[PDB]
């Protein structure tokens, strides 16, 4: 009876699940578009038709097609971002956690999924929703939306692959929870939509585009931003990766009717196989098929948006973690498996550098060099390991981000800004590797509390501390209590920049959040760029 | 009869001076070419004619036709700079301390003053040689050589105004001093050059001259080094200079010898008015008459010599000071006189970056500013004035010498690198302006020797410290006496980079003086500019 629903669709049936000691009720699996299959691969999302009867909503869905991750085959560290499920093309399905009881109407949270735009999945153990509905008594939705070339292939001009449609099938989930959350309890007045990576950049991109922003009420951005350099392409670079995608597959590139055609005949992982080969440089953190500035779904550039005022305006809270690149250069830098604490040599950093900043000209190359170089003690494995890190995660995510919140906060209605630095006491990933990117989010889901998977007492309370943070922030804006004896974290504001701290030591508050290099990253490097 | 000397100019006649609590032998004012007057302004010099009968001798000669420095009239600190003797442009005249008993044949150190090729005297307080050459037993020289549009003024292909006479002044005495020393008990074979800012400049200039190589042995460079960027000129931008002089004159242009005719028939006075107007930029550490690349007194470019070992192989010693900047802000940038220790607001901070790398583009005069603000803290006068006063020192002098250095020791025979860091506990300018350009001087002359002088008893040891690493280097190449037990000033490497410390306390050996700072000015921005 709890675990059945009438929807705007048609009826679901959920499941009850087992939850620390109690039990809370589970919807998951439901569809909210139609599959889009067949001639409807690469085309805009079109709402589920109404079905009759009980759609059986107690087991996970399949995970939509992408590239699986094998660089360590079997290690618990890079196989939980892996699909869990069967892949398919048939994976446009959201999940919901609900109290039990259900409640009337409360505080809904949409996690959006993050894997660069190429993967992610809403099934993984990391995102399971029940701790964090149960302990903070919200309704917790996570959705699902295509990737790779079956959710970003941008032929614009054609309405057959336009670009975005990944971005419309988080849109089209959002539409659902708006007409139908009520049903689960959930107030569809109050959704706060949060994710990681490119689930945040993707966040930013619904505050920002006017066809999203009525569909939500305020947004928590995790280590992403929507201004991130790999989070887009001009609509030109997409029409030049799609053909070279067809001229890896031996298409007809003669018209986009042609080229569309060779596409939708190929099986998805004859897709997957190329996709890596469209890039316009050997490079990491870098991905084939993103959202393309399209003059539609966004409807102009990214920064005339943010410097106009143009976007969607609430409150934000959102941060990033302490080393963000170091998995980037793991997987992708050959020097950093020379040495077993990765120590790289002067010819590696220099190497890496090309690597990471691949659209820079020679004399770019110099400047982030100079930069990050210890000139004193440039033969340094350690500081050249640990200046390469820096350099991936400043340019990657923590200066996109703090250009993004400082144009925000000029015209936004609450900013609240956070600097992630904990490296959990049961890591699976070598010291040297920091504070990864991603893993806050076993924090924000509340694993600590579950004793089997052996974190301290401290991560315990601090997990506690984010949901709560995360939970009073989706359900009033601020993520303080006020009248409560804690120390508050303080709104972010143009003139005193402030942040704090997450980590399992007594609050402290900062300012200018890595200022000095992001100086470089936001102003004076794009200058130098657009001089040559 | 030891006064009574015999040379190949004639006989001169000197006088016994007092020197501590002893005597010492000094011929002032010996003239070593015809007097550059009349239709000889700004000729090359001639020989200065033999005389019969007997050269007076005993007093200091004129002092050059220069700028006279009125910022703090009757202030010692500026006072002790200007000329003490009157100004004259017969004033080609140099000066000899010889030890009593007269010595055989003992070292010959010769000294070239500074004063950025505009001013500068022989017969400064500062520059009296009697301390040093009683102290170490040397024959001390100090010679004299025209400045400003008198010594520097170049019309290049005219053989009346051909620029660079004033560093053929310097070469005459040189050649002087090659033909009689031995007459007064030096030796010819080991000669010494040295001096401090534009007289470090000069001291390089001979190094690389062909014309200058063989007139002495090795060479001691103080807060200057040939190519500085204040010191050098192209023969376009010298004769756009004069032109600009005659301009300011109402001088006919239509020829170089109307122009030089024109500038001939007027008053010292008169150019020396109009002397700054010339200048291409609003600027500081920038002077308008200085040598020029011709072609003959330097063959080729300053850089292409440097790198083609294309000059003489030997030892020199040289070092900085630790605020070379600081009095040349006081005197052009209006901000440090708004506050009395000089703190320094950031629009203040922006203006005298312009005027102190006066030929960048906005994208270099942004790269600086990047370079030297601290982020976090921009509004800091302290940190503010601190940052603009290593801008102009790290840019006009440390890093200038720090390429010379390098690029010298890859073809040399024996290179000692020095950082000048003691404050004077008798200074008159005020503390934040620290160890001041042109401040090691009186210790390299052994002032802090005369008590009357109010030095502390452990900054006379510094000075006979110095004068006898200057003297024993100037006698055998290295500033270290073999059979000591004191500590080694070790020799400057291509590899290791070391250099030491010139204070009060014990010697410490470092490495790759200021190598972060200099790898910005000497690497970095001038490919950026060359690119843009
Ligand atoms: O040319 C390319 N480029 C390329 C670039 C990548 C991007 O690598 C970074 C990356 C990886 N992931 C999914 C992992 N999931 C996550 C984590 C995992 C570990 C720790 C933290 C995590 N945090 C997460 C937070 C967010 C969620 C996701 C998270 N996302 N980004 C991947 C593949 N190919 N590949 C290519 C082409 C041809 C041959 C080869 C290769 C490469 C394939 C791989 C290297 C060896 N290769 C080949 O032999
Ligand atoms: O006008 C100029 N420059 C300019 C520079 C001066 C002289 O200032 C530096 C100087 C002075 N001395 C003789 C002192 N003797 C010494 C010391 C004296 C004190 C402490 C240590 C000492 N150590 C010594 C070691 C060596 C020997 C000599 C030493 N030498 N250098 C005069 C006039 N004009 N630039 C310019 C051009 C166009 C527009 C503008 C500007 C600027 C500047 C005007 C405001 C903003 N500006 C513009 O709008
Ligand atoms: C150049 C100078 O300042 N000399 C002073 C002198 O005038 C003063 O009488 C004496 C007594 O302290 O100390 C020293
Ligand atoms: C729904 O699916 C689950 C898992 O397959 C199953 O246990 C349950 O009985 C199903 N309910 C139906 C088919 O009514
Ligand atoms: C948010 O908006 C309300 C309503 O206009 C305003 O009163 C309040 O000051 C704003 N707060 C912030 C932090 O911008
Ligand atoms: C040398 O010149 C000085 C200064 O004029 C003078 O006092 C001295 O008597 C002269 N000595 C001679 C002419 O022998
Ligand atoms: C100087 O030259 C001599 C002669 O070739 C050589 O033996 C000596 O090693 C050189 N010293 C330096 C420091 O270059
Ligand atoms: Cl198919
Ligand atoms: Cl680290
Ligand atoms: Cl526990
Ligand atoms: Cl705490
Ligand atoms: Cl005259």
């Amino acid at each position: 009876s709890e675990l059945l629903v009438n929807t705007k669709s048609g009826k679901v049936m959920g499941t009850r699940v087992p939850v620390l000691s109690s039990h809370i009720s589970a919807f998951l699996g439901i569809p909210f578009a139609e599959p889009p299959v067949g001639n409807m691969r690469f085309r805009r999302p079109e709402p589920k038709k109404p079905w009759s009867g009980v759609w059986n909503a107690s087991t996970y869905p399949n995970n939509c097609q992408q590239y699986v991750d094998e660089q360590f085959p079997g290690f618990s560290g890079s196989e939980m971002w892996n699909p869990n499920r069967e892949m398919s093309e048939d994976c446009l399905y959201l999940n919901i956690w609900v109290p039990s009881p259900r409640p009337k109407s409360t505080t809904v949270m949409v996690w959006i999924y993050g894997g660069g735009f190429y993967s992610g999945s809403s099934t993984l153990d990391v995102y399971n929703g029940k701790y964090l509905a149960y302990t903070e008594e919200v309704v917790l939705v996570s959705l699902s939306y295509r990737v790779g070339a079956f959710g970003f292939l941008a032929l614009h001009g054609s309405q057959e692959a336009p670009g975005n449609v990944g971005l419309l099938d988080q849109r089209m989930a959002l539409q659902w929870v708006h007409d139908n959350i009520q049903f689960f309890g959930g107030d569809p007045k109050t959704v706060t939509i949060f994710g990681e990576s490119a689930g945040g950049a993707s966040v930013g991109m619904h505050i920002l585009s006017p066809g999203s922003r009525d569909l939500f009420r305020r947004a928590i951005l995790q280590s992403g931003s929507p201004n991130c350099p790999w989070a887009s392409v001009s609509v030109a670079e997409g029409r030049r990766r799609a053909v070279e995608l067809g001229r890896n597959l031996n298409c007809n590139l003669n018209s986009d009717e042609e080229l569309i055609h060779c596409l939708r005949e190929k099986k998805p992982q004859e897709l997957i196989d190329v996709e890596w080969n469209v890039l316009p440089f050997d490079s990491i953190f870098r991905f084939s098929f993103v959202p393309v500035i399209d003059g539609e779904f966004f409807p102009t550039s990214l920064e005339s948006m943010l410097n106009s005022g143009n976007f969607k305006k609430t409150q934000i809270l959102l941060g990033v973690n302490k080393d963000e690149g170091s998995f980037f250069l793991l997987y992708g830098a050959p020097g950093f498996s020379k040495d077993s604490e990765s120590k790289i040599s002067r010819e590696d950093f220099m190497s890496g550098v090309k690597l990471s900043v691949p659209h820079a000209n020679d004399l770019g190359l110099d400047a982030v060099t100079l930069q990050y170089t210890d000139w004193m003690d440039d033969n340094n494995g350690i500081k050249n390991r640990d200046g390469l890190d820096d350099i991936v995660g400043d340019h990657n995510v923590i200066c996109p981000l703090m250009h993004f919140v400082n144009k925000y906060t000029k015209f936004g209605n609450g900013t609240y800004l956070y600097f992630f630095n904990h490296r959990a006491s049961n890591l699976v990933w070598p010291e040297w590797m920091g504070v990864i990117h991603g893993y806050e989010i076993e924090f924000v889901f509340g694993l600590p509390l579950v004793k089997e998977l052996n974190y301290t007492a401290e991560e315990e309370a601090l997990s506690r501390r984010i949901m709560h943070y995360w939970a009073t922030f989706a359900k009033t804006g601020n993520p303080n209590e006020p009248h409560s004896q804690e120390s508050k974290w303080p709104l972010f504001t143009t003139k005193e920049q402030k942040f704090i701290d997450l980590n399992t030591e007594p609050m402290k508050v900062h300012q200018r959040l890595r200022v000095q290099m992001c100086v470089f990253w936001n102003q004076f490097l794009p200058k130098l760029l657009n001089a040559t």
